[PDB]
């Protein structure tokens, strides 16, 4: 009770070669080998001989490297320290083999080892209905504890969904630091989940972009392809426009671009397409569900929560079992500081890190 700790061991730590790099990880850590070949960050799936579960470690090798670096390593250790739910990715542990300060380079980051991410789950499974509610349902459930933080995905993406053998999701990488991108080979996954807000910075828009996503998604699961597979900024409007229709004088007033109004006038126009025509075979309620997540005004888009109370999630809908995240303090984030001022703050959080319980 009145007991207290008056010091505590380091870890011992070993080390060895991993991606062609010097992986040094705590004794705790086994068998850690290569996942996803680049695609995440440095990620190695490991056996946690603590909690007997297998486990994956992300390396973070260029955290500090300029102040734009240095606050998002903040930013995202801050928010993965937060997020305690059973659809987000959060953490098992946390560490740095740096004694000090004075030594303090690389952070590594362990959470639950899922095996999958959702864009490898459609590549080998055509999905029934069953597993669509389910692997929807578990993505509104995230949202809806993510949202109630006032933090928001802007990303969402089937490479951002984690998914095991079990069908069971969760959410990874938040949108504005979330590994290496812009543009390798094709146009990759990137800007066909996307809201049309944000896509051409229309208002300062809202959480219901992550909803546009999950429309997006959704979509795929039942019919196996693309949705809106644009070519450009521009292919993507016009192929979003083909569906949802063009929006009217009203929708147009409320966004203050110049650039999108006057772009958007010279298209023909459009009328909000049959949705039972294009999502055929599926679950009518899936169906109205999508009609009320696919559509552009902001304002009139489905919320987290509204979402998981549609008759398509009854199955697995229980609102005693949806919890909402602790408020989450960004305070930091109207902070200009120097590189050795986040990394500091950084160092902070590593070492005060405090696991989960086992079990």
């Amino acid at each position: 009770s009145h007991m207290l700790e008056m010091s505590q061991e380091r870890p011992t730590f070993y080390r060895q070669e991993l991606n062609k790099t010097i992986w040094e990880v705590p004794e705790r850590y086994q068998n850690l080998s290569p996942v996803g070949s680049g695609a995440y960050g440095s990620v190695c799936a490991a056996f946690d001989t603590k909690t007997g579960l297998r486990v994956a470690v992300k390396k973070l090798s260029r955290p500090f490297q300029s102040i734009i670096h240095a606050k998002r390593t903040y930013r995202e250790l801050r928010l993965l320290k937060h997020m305690k739910h059973e659809n987000v990715i959060g953490l098992l542990d946390v560490f740095t083999p740096a004694r000090s300060l004075e030594e303090f380079n690389d952070v590594y980051l362990v959470t639950h080892l899922m095996g999958a991410d959702l864009n490898n789950i459609v590549k080998c499974q055509k999905l029934t209905d069953d597993h669509v509610q389910f692997l929807i349902y578990q993505i509104l459930r995230g949202l809806k504890y993510i949202h109630s933080a006032d933090i928001i995905h802007r990303d969402l993406k089937p490479s951002n969904l984690a998914v095991n053998e079990d069908c069971e999701l969760k959410i990874l990488d938040f949108g504005l630091a979330r590994h290496t991108d812009d543009e390798m080979t094709g146009y990759v996954a990137t800007r066909w989940y996307r809201a049309p807000e944000i896509m051409l910075n229309w208002m300062h828009y809202n959480q219901t972009v992550d909803i546009w996503s999950v429309g997006c998604i959704m979509a795929e699961l039942l019919t196996g392809r693309t949705l809106f597979p644009g070519t450009d900024h521009i292919d993507q409007l016009k192929l979003i426009l083909r569906l949802v229709g063009t929006p009217g004088a009203e929708l147009l007033k409320k966004i203050s671009s110049e650039s999108a109004r006057n772009y958007i006038q010279s298209l023909t126009q459009m009328p909000k397409m049959n949705f039972a025509n294009v999502f055929i075979g599926a679950n009518p309620l899936a169906v109205d569900l999508l009609e009320k997540m696919l559509v552009l005004d902001s304002d009139k888009r489905i919320t987290a929560a509204q979402a998981l109370a549609h008759a398509y999630f009854a199955q697995y809908h229980d609102p005693d079992d949806e919890p909402v995240a602790d408020p989450y303090d960004q305070s930091f984030e109207s902070r200009d500081l120097l590189i050795d001022e986040w990394k500091s703050l950084t160092y902070d959080e590593v070492i005060s890190f405090v696991p989960p319980p086992l079990d």
